[PDB]
DNA sequence: CGTTGCGGCAAAGTTATGGGTAAAGTCACACGTAGTCACCATAATGAAATAAGATCACTACTGGGCAGTACCAGACTCGAACTGATG
């Protein structure tokens, strides 16, 4: 019941250790919505976003 | 024994009480008795009103994200050219 956006800043984002992850979870996660591709991607991004 | 007063005995006399029978009184039939306020509690609405409830409008306070910007490479693709085998 809550929107995937504040899923991922107030849930996700502060439990990976990447700095602009903290960040971005503070202004507007604006970077994690723009490439939203690479989350599904074969790279670190997509295996961080699984793990 | 003769007389006189006294007392028992049993009709006789006097009141009283509950019955019957003719005969003097008594009284309703005469259009009429029912009829009428006064009385205070209970149901029973209908109106008066509720006390809270419902919504509008305004004021102030505080979370807080989106369109856009920017770099640092890694990696695939391919002009353009080099160079070797060959019929």
């Amino acid at each position: 019941g809550v929107l995937p956006g504040v899923l991922m800043t107030r849930e996700i984002a502060p439990l990976v250790n990447k700095i602009y992850f903290q960040n971005g979870a503070n202004r507007g996660f604006r970077e994690i919505f723009n490439r939203s591709q690479a989350l599904n991607g074969m790279g670190e991004m997509a295996a961080d976003l699984v793990q």
